């Protein structure tokens, strides 16, 4: 079953999130879902080497695996090892999954 998850760009407060629907049954690695997150996701300023990591919503923890995203839950794209502390989802409806 996948995962329906919603993923931001490192940096960009002007961006209202992507919802994705992630498994391993269309993203043949973890490698797979960052190249379609820099096809998706395409900033020259905000995501200049692509998307490389992928941090949860507040910028604690880094997913490494496709298992490790939950359903509903909120991530942010990043080129590197910066995580940029912004309110990615300030004035976005917190119902986005209902």
């Amino acid at each position: 079953m996948a995962k329906k998850v919603r993923f931001y760009r490192n940096g960009d407060r002007y961006f209202k999130g992507i919802v994705y629907a992630v498994s391993s049954d269309r993203f043949r690695s973890f490698d797979a879902l960052l190249a379609d997150l820099t096809r998706s996701l395409s900033d020259n300023i905000n995501l200049p080497q692509g998307v490389r990591y992928i941090y949860t919503i507040d910028g604690s923890r880094k997913i490494g695996s496709m298992d490790e995203l939950e359903e509903g839950e909120s991530y942010v794209c990043s080129s590197d090892n910066f995580f940029d502390d912004v309110e990615y989802t300030k004035n976005v409806n917190p119902n986005w999954s209902v």
